[PDB]
């Protein structure tokens, strides 16, 4: 119950949904981060 961009943050792409992007790994992901689920 993560709230507030802790290490990812999120962007809704035309594709009409958010994805995940981790600010240190660089990595961007569809899947719920860990620490910000």
């Amino acid at each position: 119950g993560a709230t507030a961009v802790s290490e990812w943050t999120e962007y809704k792409t035309a594709d009409g949904k958010t994805y995940y992007y981790n600010n240190r790994t660089e990595e961007s992901t569809w899947e719920k981060p860990q620490e910000l689920k």
